[PDB]
């Protein structure tokens, strides 16, 4: 799971 | 797990 | 578990 | 920039 | 930048 | 776990 | 700038 | 600067 911003 | 900013 | 920001 | 794995 | 495994 | 900021 | 493992 | 692991 990756959340990137 | 990977949160990123 | 990472959180980066 | 975010990598995760 | 953030880089988690 | 890496909290990082 | 975060990096974890 | 944060490096875990």
């Amino acid at each position: 799971y990756t959340f990137g911003q």
